């Protein structure tokens, strides 16, 4: 069994400044996964960016305290990627594909469609580079887990407000037609494996108690291909867990070598 957690910390110094070593301690996964890092390697203090047990690996955004995912992992990866081959999506810290040995591991940070009808079409087509890269990589062979922040709750039982947020980027036809699409394409989103209940959130606004309403969207996932499910045993939600604005999710599998 390996144990891994995703985790949207909203900027790593921030989460930093709200207990995330002590946690980080007592959680014990063998891989962590994070998202909108905010910062670069050498403007981290030496013990977020060194911690005991664990190998660091970061990639940067072009652009410094934006965005940005990290990873630590007790056994190292043969290698990683951060990039689908495509340099519009390539530079923004948005893609860690890690290979370990019995699965590549997609640490991906999808991007945010509110902010304009361009960051729109940015997203959908990162969407796209996403899918394709993903799919070529399995079809040659490999298992993959795939986590992170997707930005689009897929259903009407993964947010609060369905209805409201219909024309809101987020939940968009287009966009939670493209998960059925990639469901489609041979994909398991493992939570609801296991887990069929609503009001199951991993994301909720800073603003006007929406977390303590449970006003929120389920923006984090752990998908699986097909061929590779029967090897999960668990996928929760760490909903206890402060710090950020996401809380993170996890994931165990099970395999040899
Ligand atoms: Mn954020
Ligand atoms: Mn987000």
């Amino acid at each position: 069994v390996l144990k891994i957690i995703s985790w949207n910390v909203n900027g790593l110094r921030a989460v930093h400044r709200k207990g995330f070593l002590k946690w980080f301690m007592e959680e014990k996964p063998d891989i962590l996964c994070l998202q909108e890092i905010k910062a670069a390697p050498e403007q981290l203090p030496r013990k977020l960016r060194h911690v005991e047990g664990y190998r660091s690996f970061f990639t940067p955004a072009e652009r410094k305290g934006y965005s940005g995912v990290a990873m630590y992992t007790k056994v190292p990866p043969s290698s990683l990627r951060e990039g689908f081959g495509v340099e519009r999506f390539d530079t923004e810290g948005r893609i860690q594909i890690a290979d370990f040995d019995d699965f590549l591991l997609y640490n991906i940070y999808f991007p945010n469609g509110k902010m304009s009808e361009e960051r729109l079409k940015y997203k959908l087509e990162f969407y796209d580079a996403f899918l394709e890269d993903v799919n070529r990589e399995r079809d040659s062979g490999r298992n993959v887990i795939i986590c992170g922040d997707f930005n689009t709750a897929h259903r009407e039982i993964d947010l609060a407000r369905p209805k409201e947020n219909s024309n809101v980027s987020g939940f968009l036809p287009v966009e939670r037609a493209w998960i059925d699409k990639f469901i489609e394409n041979g994909y398991v989103d493992t939570f609801r494996m296991f887990n069929s209940d609503p009001g199951q959130y991993t994301w909720w606004s800073y603003r006007t108690r929406a977390r303590e309403r449970n006003v929120g969207w389920r923006l984090d996932y752990f998908f699986v291909n097909e061929e590779f499910k029967g090897k999960v045993k668990r996928s929760w939600i760490l909903s206890d867990v402060m710090g950020s604005d996401h809380c993170p999710i996890g994931l165990e599998i099970e395999l040899l070598e």
